[PDB]
């Protein structure tokens, strides 16, 4: 559906058709102007930042591994006369049908019993969903994964692409698959009995030399040597497809470009008038295009085991019934053509749909980590009570579109209850320790991170044990929208820290709210505060993070009791554009302002600017306003003439219009 | 080829079809370049009123002639004063005033460019063989550059400039038969002529 | 855009068509009429200057480097009927219009997947930019430039043409380039697949033995010897081009005159209805043409570093489907095709619209270098309050058109937001002292400049110290349309000065207006005065610029805070008129009115005469038979203007909104 | 004022070429022009007595055409008036007075 994932993009962002993506890592954001204020019994000190940079990282790069479920059937297509009241296939209605066509007389009786069956074999979410991966393969197809390359780094501990991704070779996207090809046989109209567990489609006209080699390819096993997104792991869907094209099938041509795979989609849509099952996926694709790069190092335990995808077995029998296929077909929504219509047009505006929707997700799995298990909505049943439909298993698209609902606070509604995609929320149900590996970089790492080992030399691999799952992604394109006071993300905020100067600058934070709004505004301020817990006898450290520049209250890694000691003498100043705190005495007040916003985004530490045109919000009404126009001016060659008028010079002459 | 059918008559043409095949005429004035024509010279002569790549030609030699401006390949004779238009001066009645002083010695300078092309046109209706010589320049033009129509296009030229046209009013020839004589005009000249039938 | 450019040329002033240059340098100008009157507590004095030259001094020598983008397309000239109700380019007609005018539909869905892909990005201005540059090289391909001439000479200080441009030889225009040609190929009607990174433009008739030749340089690298404004260094825009000529085309000839150059850009557009794309080359061309020759030696700071032409890539699909481009053309506005009518009736005429153009920013950027960087319109911030369209960057012609608006005081507006063209503003932004290399003259020079080695000899090559820019020209053209306080460019003012107490035989100036307003006066009489600035310790001069008769604050190069000690005793008498006395005493008003303005052009120290007719107004009305006018007011760039507010200090300048 | 083609202006009327000679006296600049049907040079300085210009002084009753030579221009005579190149509709006003 590209009519919700628009409404998630903020209101400054004006986006264009092109983007020259050549990288596999995108830092995302905008630029805000910051006015911050330190006031206390001294006096004021007022800076001003007026490009202030808060990014999200995204890469290419997710270990995910396809599974063959069964789902249900998608009935929009068939024409709407076989169709009874309530909605469901009335036969007798479709033995009418098959009777009164241009079908072979001896065929009818034993085609008929078949229908029973082979009539709710209506899927082809799966064969749409590989060919949109191969047009996104062929287009950017120049970018690289390195095996000795930096996931993530923060100073302290460093986390490899070995770690994560083992039995990975180093190679482009383009040279990752090597696709074998399935056989296309043409289907005989004069066939005894159909052939199920065996699908046939519909074509217009004759299957091009080119469409051969992308339904070939489209229908195979994807087995790749490098750990990218968009060419994961996927079963063989078919041995066999069987086309119903009265021009013959050409042989494969074995080369095609992105836009021979276009050409293909356009045609197959169109001729088994299946617009619904791109809806589908368009919206699993959009999941699964990008991965986020972790906020801090022990945010990587959600990506450890590969999450597994459900692809709806490939099942489709219009090849054998052409007659129940025409131009009035049956559609619950009206605007059921509009996520083809928009994708055709604008192939590369899924990349912004794409992180629209995993920052939805990460940022509501976030904060539906810290509930515990006994209350009515937990970390267990809260897709039940949301979910108002009739799905055959709450995975895939359903998990993610209820944390959406969730995110901007609206209802999402569905055609069909569709259960297939990407399946996040698998290291939050399990509810047990993760290890994670890292190489350290200093010796005095285990103090900050709850490490195995108390003692490690440099360039040594130890484990970190994540109990609670932190926030993979901080709230950018969301932000304040619908506010929570864990991460803070206001336009204007203020804290009051109350000292006495018989105090030597030491203050005790008894509160943990007031704790995490301090640490988070000094480091906006550009100031590197290190406290330390009374109780257990740990140090956290504001500076945990290199992209948004937030302190949330999870960078503790500990759930106890709350009593941290900053001392107000050891302050270091560390970033440019920043207000001194040189000796405070009294009561301090910390603020800050942001005023406008304006979209940016980063790659190979270059801007990566947008290019084309100007990408409109399409309807369905502004196409068929031009069928009700239907170039109505009769197509008549009226040749209207012009009079020669002369003038003082006589020699040039001069055209008038009447 | 219909719309310009269409400024020519001043009427709107109608198809049923927008159909585009036949012959395309507007190829070499669409090009805006010099084209060069071959010749063979019956004279010595011709390279003063031609625009010749060679200023010596003996008789029998084949020439180029430089062609920059295409001139009218025919003259308005069915559709003849329907639209009529100053440059093909296709009226049914005319006249031209050209004012001379006795001072003069039957030299006239036209100043003015549209009077001289209807003086010119009018004196071969009269069966008159006048030769102008340009002031600036100093290139010839003669009344008699057709044998088909018998008028004078301004384009019989063969070169844009400044107008400061000499004719001299004691080298005029009576060429053709059934003609007015002019033997020796003395002050202002008032020619006119009137088309009455048709058949 | 003929009719903006034509704008800023004078009232007065009304050019002819033909302008024979035969130089690398033009003085331009006017000879005016002056009227002083004196009076002060000694008695009144009145006299009369009766011919006075203010003129600036313009040069065809400036180092420029080509980077090829990627920008927007310029939709004008594809059929009307492919754009629905609003302003937007629809795929869903597209498949319409290409079924509906041809036979063979077969290749509707092949040509369709293509042209989605190709027509976001359309743009011609490139090809038209170096065609441009091709027939202005042929034309005044006589123009020597010397090694070791002179740049600059004051009488202290010179630079030479070994300095400002190293890597450099002599030799004349035409010697400069040697260009190669690119294959021109001629397209076959009834190839399927377009092949991608090669245009395919149309073309009336018969490719022409010379036309080929053209368009195989203009495609070709540019790699100059002798740095020229309109020889500078450009890359390769394409390897191939397609012709889709149904006559073949004939092969290279290898010469052509100016006058065969005209003849292929008039086809080229006309072919392919590329009016629009002309318009942006026109005004790209506009900017670089003619660099300045500095008012003073500290003004060469501006063209140290090589500053950077935007090109925008060479992209075109009208060869492929010339379906798409017919009779009825879409355009924005009505006078779409003025620029090109303009060009092509008075070529020589571009010299007096870049003359314009370049004084009007060279101008502006005299008061926002000015501006301290702690305001709301700061040099930073200027250009981005200004624009209200949609750009991909406020990069090339978006700064210098904000520059325009801001000089005229009128509201500019194209009809396509395009970022192509020169950026200036490169030296200017950057927190560093420029280090200008000059030649000493005469030993007295560390005295005046503020030069590194303090003691020098005639002949030595040193370098000088440039913290802020000082203006590179003073008004000419845009003399009197609006007068700011630091230029005082009035027709009638009176200026009221009191005159310090002459203790020995010094005055003492501490306040800085007070100082202005003094040394403006004894120019105005012609009294060259000298003064000794007491903070830094070097010397002062009112005659710094002969060819502009006017002082501006910037001639005693020190910002900041300074009092000066005037020479009264050593007042020399350079140009008397009957107005001017050497003793002032008490109140000095001065009263002058400039009258009987007309335009003179010297160059190489002799007069340059207009020769040919007078030029004839060509313009067209906002509608032709258009009856409502669609606003249409989304997409369409608009640079709103900044008025200077005048304030106490008069060292530092001020911009608000009107 | 008639095109200036390369450094020579056509006046092919006979008034116009009257009152240009006659404006260009009065300013002081010796304009040298040459009647194309004869072949013989006209000067507007003719008389130095009286400082005017008649039409006799090209000396050939009847009609002719003059090309009028702008490059040799020549400046005997100077006041702050002169100038030597003109461009478009030329207009001089000029007063007498102090008759003695």
């Amino acid at each position: 559906m590209s009519s919700l994932l628009n409404s998630l993009l903020p209101e400054y962002f004006k986006p264009k058709t092109n983007l020259n993506i050549n990288s596999s890592r995108v830092q995302y954001g905008f630029n805000a102007r910051i006015d911050m204020q330190y006031e206390d019994d001294s006096g004021t000190r007022k800076g001003s930042r007026p490009n202030a940079f808060m990014s999200n990282t995204v890469a290419f790069i997710g270990n995910y591994e396809g599974i063959i479920v069964d789902d249900i059937p998608i009935l929009d297509g068939l024409r709407a006369d076989i169709f009874d009241t309530h909605g469901d296939l009335d036969m007798g209605l479709v033995e009418d049908a098959l009777s009164k066509s241009t079908m072979i007389r001896r065929n009818v009786p034993t085609y008929t019993a078949y229908a029973s069956e082979l009539l709710y074999k209506r899927n082809l979410t799966s064969l749409f969903y590989n060919m949109l991966r191969l047009y996104y393969i062929k287009k950017w197809g120049s970018i690289k994964y390195e095996k000795d390359a930096i996931f993530y780094d923060n100073g302290h501990a460093c986390l490899l692409n070995r770690q994560l991704f083992p039995k990975s070779r180093d190679a482009s996207l383009e040279s990752s698959l090597s696709l074998p090809e399935a056989e296309i046989a043409m289907l005989d109209p004069g066939l005894e009995f159909p052939e199920e567990d065996v699908p046939a489609i519909l074509w217009h006209g004759r299957v091009s030399s080119r469409a051969t080699c992308i339904l070939g390819q489209a229908c195979s096993e994807f087995a790749p040597l490098a750990p990218f997104s968009i060419a994961h792991y996927s079963p063989q869907l078919t041995r066999k497809l069987f086309v119903n094209a009265p021009a013959g099938i050409e042989p494969s041509s074995g080369r095609y470009t992105h836009e021979d795979v276009k050409d293909a989609i356009t045609i197959l849509v169109s001729a088994n008038q299946a617009y619904t099952d791109f809806e589908a996926a368009y919206l699993m694709l959009a999941q699964t295009l990008v991965s986020p790069v972790p906020r801090t190092a022990e945010a990587s335990a959600w990506f450890i085991n590969a999450g597994m995808v459900n692809m709806p077995t490939l099942s489709c029998a219009n090849g054998y019934y052409p007659a129940l296929t025409n131009v009035n077909p049956y559609h619950r929504l009206d605007t059921w053509k509009d996520t083809l219509n928009h994708w055709v047009a604008y192939p590369d505006m899924l990349f912004y749909h794409s992180v629209a929707m995993i920052e939805s997700c990460y940022v509501e799995l976030g904060n539906v980590a810290r509930v515990s298990d006994s209350d009515a909505i937990n970390k267990y049943t809260f897709t039940e009570l949301s979910v108002q439909g009739r799905p055959v298993m709450n995975r895939g698209i359903i998990v993610d579109l209820t944390l959406v609902a969730m995110r901007t606070g609206r209802e999402i509604s569905l055609p069909y209850p569709v259960s297939c995609g990407l399946t996040r929320t698998d290291a939050l149900l399990q509810g047990t320790e993760i290890h994670v590996p890292v190489v350290v970089k200093d010796i005095d790492m285990p103090q900050y991170y709850n490490a195995i080992d108390k003692d490690v030399i440099e360039g040594q691999e130890t484990v970190i044990k994540v109990k609670q799952l932190p926030p993979a992604m901080y709230p950018i394109y969301t932000y304040g929208i619908n506010t929570t006071e864990f991460y803070s993300d206001h336009f204007e905020d203020q804290v009051q820290v109350e000292m006495a100067p018989i105090d030597n600058g030491k203050a005790v934070f008894n509160d943990a709210r007031k704790f995490s709004k301090f640490m988070s505004i000094m480091r906006m301020m550009g100031n590197d505060v290190t406290a330390t817990d009374l109780v257990t006898g740990r140090k956290v450290s504001n500076w945990a993070d290199n992209s948004s520049g937030r302190f949330l209250y999870t960078d503790v890694k500990y759930e106890g009791q709350t009593a941290f000691l900053v001392d107000m003498d050891t302050v270091k100043a560390r970033d440019h554009c920043w207000v001194s705190i040189v000796d405070p005495n009294g009561t301090m007040n910390l603020s800050y302002k942001m005023t406008n916003f304006r979209a940016a985004m980063f790659s190979r530490n270059k801007p990566l600017y947008m290019t084309g045109g100007s990408v409109r919000t399409i309807a369905t009404g502004n196409y068929r306003d031009a069928a009700e126009r239907l170039r109505a001016m009769d197509e008549t060659l009226r040749l209207k003439p012009f009079k020669i008028t002369e003038k003082l010079d006589f020699r040039v002459a001069a055209y008038a219009i009447p």
